[PDB]
């Protein structure tokens, strides 16, 4: 009962009904003339100043939430292009919100990247707050979409003609590498948004899963987390489950 968790279980309980966006930030593998563009195909590290702020940020909570009783035989590479990522999907969120003139303590969000069993990497990402509304959810997800593949296009450290770009590009747009949660629907039918309850799916989904630690990946497991309150960020496996434990 660290103040770390019962600050983090409290700070989840509160918002325990507060509803959210479900968002997936991924990519997929691109061949362009022999070119192979796989997941962690996007390794410059740009030097804006914000995103060299997020990436550090993604580091220490790496860092500060490593668990050393255990060894941990993460690639450094992976670890690189998790951090890397997470500063781009969080660049996403905050130039979507900068659109809207959203203040960002008017919003709570929480982000996990996970490896999947078949997709491999991707990244969750729950948003909500008092300035958002569910028929917004098609638009914020086109929105992510333009700034995710933007930001892909610039930090892929494949050398590229400009076409290939382009073509990356609209692939990243076209193929929907950012996700929003919808009810199940006819491919033909409307697409209602579907949003999640956030400290609710935080504590006992997002929470429950097992720490990668090795290369290749654990299939299902987490790699990285952060939420809006820094409460998350820095808790150890261990004590993710003891807030998923006390939460209920
Ligand atoms: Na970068
Ligand atoms: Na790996
Ligand atoms: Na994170």
């Amino acid at each position: 009962y660290s103040d770390e968790v019962l600050g983090a279980t409290n700070w989840l309980k509160e918002k325990s009904n507060q509803e959210v966006f479900s968002f997936v930030f991924k990519n997929e593998n691109v061949q362009l003339n022999g070119k192979d563009i796989g997941w962690n195909s996007y390794k410059k590290e740009l030097q804006e100043d914000e995103l060299k702020s997020l990436q550090r940020g993604a580091e220490t909570t790496w860092d500060q939430s490593e668990d050393m009783e255990w060894e941990t035989t993460v690639d450094e590479m992976t670890k690189k292009q998790v951090f890397i990522f997470d500063s781009l999907v969080k660049k996403c969120l905050f130039e979507v919100l900068n659109t809207k003139n959203i203040f960002p303590g008017d919003v709570n969000w929480f982000v996990q990247h996970e490896w999947g069993k078949d997709q491999g990497w991707h990244c969750h990402v729950l948003i909500g707050g008092k300035d958002f509304s569910q028929a917004q959810g098609k638009w914020w997800r086109r929105q992510l979409n333009v700034y995710w593949s933007r930001w892909l296009v610039t930090a892929c450290n494949v050398q590229l003609t400009p076409a290939e770009r382009i073509k990356l590009r609209e692939i990243a747009e076209d193929n929907e590498w950012v996700t929003l949660l919808t009810y199940k629907h006819k491919q033909t039918k409307k697409d209602y948004t579907k949003c999640v309850l956030f400290g609710n799916m935080i504590a006992y989904y997002f929470l429950t899963k097992k720490k990668i630690s090795t290369s290749p990946p654990r299939d299902g497991g987490y790699f990285l987390s952060s939420d809006s309150g820094w409460k998350t960020n820095f808790l150890k496996e261990g004590e993710r489950h003891l807030v998923s434990k006390l939460y209920t």
